[PDB]
C-alpha cells in the first residue's frame, strides 16, 4: 500500500523501518503524507542511514510541529533545540531514561513527538526500547476502561529534578543533564489517565512511573495500588519492541501513545545521539 | 448512654458492644427489644454474657430478627433443624471452621442477614473470634476510590469451600461440624454487588470476601486479582476489627451484611462448642 | 501452677490478666518470681486496678532491670523516666505509634520491656495491640528459617524524626513528642534479624517497618521484598491480641518479642497514659 | 573480533549473537566449530540468517551439541521423530505455545541442554520469540541475597502445562503441534536446584520459571510464592532481555540452562512454522 516509501514493520503491535527516500532533500507532498500515516499508523519509526545536517534534523521535525526543546537536556552549541542524549566512555553515574516512561509528562502540555538522530554510538549496546499505550488501553477489558477513564493523575518532576532527587544520592553526570531549581521540579500538573490522540482519535493509558506522582483525589495507597496495576500491565513484553542504533539512523516517536526506555547495556562504552522534541496540546480524554 | 431498658458497654471505637441489665431467657417487651435492635444496626455485633437459654429460646430470639434458615454446608443438632453446630473435637487437626475474614454463605443469591451464635463449652483461652466492619472498610475509600468502584460487580460461588477447588485440594474440614455437600451446588455462581446499601439502616458497606468471591464481573483474572486484592488489604486493617472472647451461656449476634468475621485457631488440643442460627436476608442490592 | 498470683492468659498465642496482687506494697521474692515467670511465659502482662504512684512504677519497673527513657519522648515534670503518652481531646496530628513495632530499636540497644499505666483513657477506644515475634518466628518452615537466620537489619529513626520525617507533612504534635535533632533521627544501627531472647533462650523474628530501613548487604528491591513478606507474615490477625485500657490497669510488655501498636479509634477523646522503659542489652543471635 | 573463521555479531551487550561467514549445509572444520561453540558459550543464543538446510542437515548439526532427544510434548514431523515443530495455522484461537518466560521440559529429571530452532515459513513481521539471560539474572542479585538462596531447591511439574491444573482450566493449545499427554505423566515431580553451574561453562545461573516451577521445597505455599515472585520480577526485567526476529532458514541454539525465552502471540491470523531438534542434557546441578 506505500508508493513513495519502503515501510517494514518491526512487530505487530508498534514499530516500523522506512526506506526509499532521502532526509536530506526537500519530501513531495505525497511522500510527507506516507511519512506521517506510518507514523500514526506504526508510533515509533526510524530511518536508516539518513546522514543529514543539524538544520536538516531541525526541519524534517517542523515537519510533525512546532519544535521545542524539553527543560532539562543541554543543547549543541549554536542550536537550542538539537539536545543531546551523550554519555562518555567513563561514565559512572546513573543512564539517562533507563525506565519505562514517556517524556516531560510533568509539563501543561508535553511534546507530541521527538525526532532522535544517531550521532555516533556503539556496535552493540544501547537499544532503546519501545512500548504502545494504545495496545495498553485496548488489553483492558470493557469494565476496567469504564472503571478507570474518569480518572485524572498528578505529575511532577519531583524524583528526576525536584526534593525527591536532591534527597537522593544518585545522580545524572552534567554530561547532557542541566542544573535545575528545584520549585520546577516539584510544580504540579494534572493529566487524564487515558487520553484521545488529537490525531488519529484512538485511546490511549496515560501513566507513567517517572514523572505520576498519585491518581488525583486517591489515598496514596489507593492510587500506589492502581498505579502499579496499570505499570505491570502496560509494561509486559508482549506490547514492546526494540530499536537497535546505527550511526545517522534518524527516528521519530509520538510522546503521547508510546512509552520508552533506554537500556543500560554498553558501559564503558561512547554514546551521543542528538534530538529535537515537538511541541504538544495539553492532553485531552 | 441513651439506652434506658439494657446496658451497652461498645468495645472499640469502630464496632461490637456488650448488652448486660437483660434476661433472654424471659420475653422481652417492646420497649427493650427495640433498643436491643437499635444497638444491633449501630454497633454490628453484640453480644450478651451469662444467658443460659434453652435451645427453644435461642431459636425464639433469633427470630426475633427475621426468618430463620439454616446455612448449607453446617450440621445442626439432633432434634432442631435451625440450630447448627461449630464444634471442634480435642484430637481434630483437620482445617478449623472459617480461620479467614469472610462473611457467611454469600454464594447464595441471598446471603444470611444474621448470626446468633451462643457459647456451650468452649476452651478457658483460644477460640475468640475476630469481627470487622465493612461499613468502616468503605467510609474510609476515597470519594474517588468510592465513585470508581461502586458499579462493578463480583461473582461469588463455595468452589474453594466444597466445590472443584476444594475437591482438587489437600486440606479437609472433619465431619463433626460439616457435612458431605454436593460438588456442583459448590461451583454454582451467584453475583452481588461490590457495594451494598443495608436494607434498614441506609448506610453503604464493601462487599466482598476471599472465602466466596471468585472474580470481578466482566474484569481479566488480573484485573480483578489485583483490585479485590487491594480491597481484602484495606478492609481487613486491625484499626477495623474488634475481638471478641467467648464464656459459656455468651450469646452474640452479628450483621452478615456490613461485617466479616474470622475463626482465630488457637486451641488446638482444646474442646470447643458453640450452636447458632442463621437469619435469612434478601437479595444484596445497591 | 501460679499459687502467689493469679494468672489469667488472654489468648492461646500471648497476653495474661494478672490478680490477686497489691502494686503498692512490697512483693516478697515468691510473688515477684511468678510475676517474672508469668512475664516470661506471655510476653504481656497486665494489672488491673493497681492506684500507684509514680515512685511505686518506677521501682516496680526497676524490678524488671534497669529504668532508661527512651528519646523521644517528653516526661512528666519531677520524673525524668516517667514519660507520656498523652493526646488532648482536640488533637488532629499523627496518632503516636499506629502502626506495628517495637520501641526504638534504631538504638543499639533497644529497651527490654516497658512499663505502661493508664491514667485517664476513654470508656472505650485507644487499645493497644500486641503480637508474638516468637509465633512469628515459629511458623516460618524450617528451610526458611534457615535462608534468613544469618541476615542483619539496617534500623534508623529516618522516618520518625529525621530526614524522612523532615520530608514529609503529617507531624506528631508537641503534647508528648519531643523536637528532636535530624542526625539522631537518621544515624544508623545494625541488628539480627533473628534474635535470642537473652532469658528465655528461644527465638524471635525482629524487625519492624517503623526503624528498619533495609536488609544489610541486599539491594532496595531484594530487601524490600523480603522484608514486605516478613511483614505481612509477622502481622497476620491469628499472632495478635488486643489489650484495652482502664484507670490503674499497668501492663508491662517484652520490647524484644512482641509487637504493637495504638488503635486510633478515639477521636476527640482525652487519653493519657504513663510509661517508665526498661534498658536492654545489644539485640543478639 | 577474537573470531577469525566465522563473522559474528552481538546482539545486545547481555547476550544474542548473529554468525555470518559459514555455510551450516557443508561440513565444519574443527576450526569453525570450535568458534562456533565458543560463540554459543560467550553469548548464550545464537543465530545463523540464510541457511536453507534439509532437515538431516538440521539433525546432523544439533548432534555436534549432544545427543538429540525430542521433548515429551511436540508432535514431529512425518519421517523426523528428532524434528518437531512449532506450528500455528492462521485459524487457530488457541493459546500461543510458549507465550511466557520459560526454559523447555524442566519438569525433567534432566531437562535439554539446548534446542535447534529453524525457520520454515514465517510472518514479514510479528513472532519474535525474547530469551534473556539467567546468568545475567544471577550476577545481579547482591552478594548478600546469592549466599541466601544458594541452597535452596525447587519443585517442578508439568502440572498447567499437561497435567491436573491443564485439565482444570478451561484454554487448549491446538492439536497442531501438541500431542495428548497423560495426566500423571503431567503431574509428576521433580526438584533441581535454584542456582546451577552450566557444566561446560562453570558459571552460575538462576534456575527456575514460572511455567514448571511449583515451590521452593520445604518452604510454605506463602513462603514459596513470594520468594519465587520476586525472582520472576528479577529475572525478566527488559535490560537482560534480547528479542529475535525470524526469517525463512534462519537457524538459531539456545542454551536451555542459562537462558528463559518466551513466544510473542503478535501474529494472530497468519501462519508461523519453525521446526526444532533438542541436545539432551544431564541433571542440574549446583
Ligand atoms: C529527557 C527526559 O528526561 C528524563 C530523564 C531521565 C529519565 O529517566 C528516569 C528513569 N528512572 C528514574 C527513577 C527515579 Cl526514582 C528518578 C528518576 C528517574 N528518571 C526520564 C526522563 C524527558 O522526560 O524529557
Ligand atoms: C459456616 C460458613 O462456612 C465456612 C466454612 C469455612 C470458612 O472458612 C474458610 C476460610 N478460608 C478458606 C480458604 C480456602 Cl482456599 C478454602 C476454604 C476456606 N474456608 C468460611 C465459611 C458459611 O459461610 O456459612
Ligand atoms: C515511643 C516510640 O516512638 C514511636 C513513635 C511513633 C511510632 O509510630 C509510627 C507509626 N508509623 C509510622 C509511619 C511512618 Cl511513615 C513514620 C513514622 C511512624 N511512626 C512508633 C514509635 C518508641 O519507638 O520508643
Ligand atoms: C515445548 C515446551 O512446551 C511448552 C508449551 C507451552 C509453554 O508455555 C506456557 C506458558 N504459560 C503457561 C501458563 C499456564 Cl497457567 C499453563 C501453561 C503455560 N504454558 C511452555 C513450554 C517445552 O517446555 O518443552
Ligand atoms: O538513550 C535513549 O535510548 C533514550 C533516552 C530517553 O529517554 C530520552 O531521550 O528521552
Ligand atoms: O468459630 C468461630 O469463631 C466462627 C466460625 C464461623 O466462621 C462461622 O460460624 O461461620
Ligand atoms: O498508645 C499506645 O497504645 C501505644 C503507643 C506506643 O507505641 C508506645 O507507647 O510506644
Ligand atoms: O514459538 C516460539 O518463538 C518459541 C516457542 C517455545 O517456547 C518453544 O519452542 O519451546
Ligand atoms: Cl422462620
Ligand atoms: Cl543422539
Ligand atoms: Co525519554
Ligand atoms: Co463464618
Ligand atoms: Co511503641
Ligand atoms: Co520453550
Amino acid at each position: 500500500k506505500y508508493r513513495f516509501i519502503d515501510v517494514q514493520p518491526l512487530t505487530g503491535v508498534l514499530g516500523a523501518e522506512i526506506t526509499g527516500v532521502d532526509l536530506r532533500e526537500p519530501l513531495d507532498d505525497s511522500t510527507w503524507n506516507e511519512i506521517l500515516d506510518a507514523f500514526h499508523t506504526y508510533q515509533v519509526i526510524y530511518f536508516p542511514g539518513q546522514a543529514i545536517t543539524n538544520e536538516q534534523h531541525i526541519a524534517f521535525s517542523r515537519r510533525f510541529g512546532p519544535v521545542d526543546p524539553v527543560p532539562i537536556l543541554k543543547s549543541i552549541e549554536g542550536y537550542p533545540e538539537v539536545q543531546m542524549i551523550r554519555r562518555e566512555a567513563n561514565e559512572s553515574s546513573r543512564f539517562i531514561g533507563d525506565d519505562w516512561h514517556t517524556d516531560s509528562t510533568f509539563l501543561d502540555a508535553p511534546p507530541a513527538a521527538v525526532v532522535m538522530r544517531a550521532i555516533e554510538v556503539p556496535e552493540y549496546g544501547g537499544d532503546t526500547g519501545f512500548l504502545s499505550m494504545y495496545s495498553a488501553w485496548e488489553t483492558l477489558s470493557p469494565t476496567m476502561q469504564a472503571t478507570i477513564e474518569g480518572l485524572n493523575v498528578v505529575h511532577s518532576a519531583t524524583k528526576v529534578f525536584g526534593s525527591l532527587y536532591q534527597a537522593t544520592n544518585w545522580r545524572f553526570s552534567n554530561t547532557s543533564v542541566k542544573v535545575m531549581d528545584v520549585d520546577a521540579g516539584d510544580r504540579e500538573t494534572v493529566h487524564p489517565l487515558v487520553v484521545t490522540h488529537p490525531v488519529t482519535g484512538r485511546r490511549a493509558l496515560y501513566c507513567n512511573q517517572v514523572y505520576c506522582q498519585k491518581i488525583q483525589g486517591m489515598t496514596d495507597a489507593e492510587s500506589k495500588s492502581l498505579l502499579q496495576f496499570l505499570y505491570e500491565h502496560a509494561t509486559k513484553f508482549d506490547f514492546t519492541c526494540r530499536v537497535r542504533w546505527k550511526k545517522d539512523q534518524v527516528l521519530v516517536w509520538d510522546n503521547l501513545c508510546t512509552m520508552h526506555r533506554a537500556v543500560p547495556d554498553y558501559a564503558g562504552k561512547f554514546r551521543y545521539l542528538t534530538r529535537t522534541t515537538v511541541a504538544g496540546d495539553k492532553p485531552s480524554r
